[PDB]
């Protein structure tokens, strides 16, 4: 025997990390990101734990915090974080048990002007929310004060992911809420209200491979919030999008979902009217 | 969720390709370059083609040959390799008028003309694109290329008109006596070509010479078909005769053989292969 097929993966990777030279840093970010593009989410989930490739990005987005440099590393560090953590719980552990939720506040917090730096943060922060097991983690009082905030943002790609961290978080029920009620009933105003105002966006804010994680938002019918969020996604990206996510909708079972909530009586107007909306495009994807 | 993959692969190669620091540049197109080699071909990265031409033109237009334009005629040349998709996104992006702009800008650099000629040997050989070869100035300029004293340069001009004169005279729809000037040419410049101190080309496949193979009565096409397969069975045995005998070169060099008015020094090329391809037990 000798050591496992990933260890000359993972020395070059890390020699290519810490070198004085920073292109080869450079190197590593292009390499990683590529990879996180190119590869099914089994082989990165495979990669990511076996090259601890997770510790590896976090450890530039540190660096690049203290340095407060906002580079082109950092932006494709964070669009590789947040790919690999796409569908991915294993990976969406390893963010958590590196300490990523205090430093991805770090990073929220130096760069308050930088909306694609907030928007690749909240992106992976999303996926951590769609994780149950990992709803613990998420409920810390300064990360809820900060994203709530960020949900008022003027910048629909920051407040659509802001929307959807606080959309999971809630449609766990109070059962879960361990901060106050009264705090947790006033998201969910806010998220109803904020989401009403969003223009279309120009471009795609978000691609997903799954509609799995939208589909226990669908029938929070006592929380309006959490559902509208869920079929305003789905709208969005089947209108930009309906041949890769008009099938995909239908396939993994979005159609009993969307009747339920057009036939629903009691049903919130809003969430209503984009339901009927995503059902009668996908009826004509006859 | 996630960042759409394709703009973010796109947004990755546009970072390293054009970046400021130019040891990145460098080195990003070198990797593209290998990479292209040793990845399978198609499966289709037509953006990276726009890149690497908007390169070429950069290091056109500031008038210097250096490593970083050498590895990108290498990038757009291994990109092209059996790709004829790839080839027409040359063709539709101005690439024939950015690269005669290149073979006029430096008409002494072999290493440059090389790689130019390289790729534009591949767009020859998609039938599909032939018409978009019918330049004039562009078949001014490598029919004089042709004659260079340097074989790694006038092996790929040969490959070019092989492969335009291989298509019959109604193709052709430039002037027929070029046509007929050129069908001696090829075959008077092949026979006087030293044997090449290394490996000029690498081949994944032998098909596109096959065709070239039955030219009977133009006999400087069969020459630069035989005399490209000598070469490359000569220096690098282990891979190309197993392709050749593999693909069918047996029965494609024994019709040539067993012809009867075969022009003879494509009969000697011929057998050679054939007895080297036997000693290949």
């Amino acid at each position: 025997g000798g050591f496992n097929r990933f260890e000359a993966a993972k020395l070059v990777m890390q020699w290519l990390c810490n070198h004085e030279d920073q292109n080869m840093q450079r190197m590593a970010v292009a390499i990683i990101s590529i990879l996180a593009a190119k590869l099914s989410t089994e082989q990165t989930a495979q990669l990511g734990t076996e090259l601890f490739i997770v510790r590896q990005l976090l450890q530039i987005v540190k660096q690049k915090t203290n340095q407060n440099s906002v580079d082109t590393t950092l932006k494709f560090t964070l669009s590789a974080l947040w790919n690999l953590t796409d569908e991915s719980p294993t990976t969406c552990r390893h963010f958590i048990e590196n300490q990523g939720l205090e430093l991805f506040m770090r990073v929220l917090e130096s760069f308050p002007t930088e909306s694609s730096i907030q928007q690749k943060v909240l992106g992976l922060l999303n996926n951590i929310a769609e994780v149950q097991e990992l709803h613990s983690e998420l409920m810390w009082k300064d990360f809820i004060d900060h994203i709530s905030s960020l949900l008022h943002s003027v910048e629909v790609e920051v407040s659509y992911f802001a929307a959807g961290i606080i959309a999971h978080l809630i449609s766990r029920g109070e059962q879960a809420w361990t901060l106050s009620r009264s705090q947790r009933n006033s998201l969910l105003d806010d998220l109803h209200s904020a989401i009403l105002k969003w223009p279309t966006p120009e471009c795609e804010m978000v691609a997903y491979r799954s509609f799995n994680p939208f589909f226990p938002l669908l029938g929070c019918f006592t929380t309006p919030g959490v559902q509208l969020w869920a079929v305003w996604a789905m709208q969005h990206v089947c209108s930009k999008n309906p041949s890769r996510y008009c099938s995909m909708l239908i396939e993994e079972g979005g159609l009993q979902h969307l009747y339920n909530i057009k036939d629903h009586e009691h049903t919130d107007p809003h969430v209503q009217q984009i339901a009927v909306a995503i059902l009668d495009s996908l009826e004509k994807h006859i």
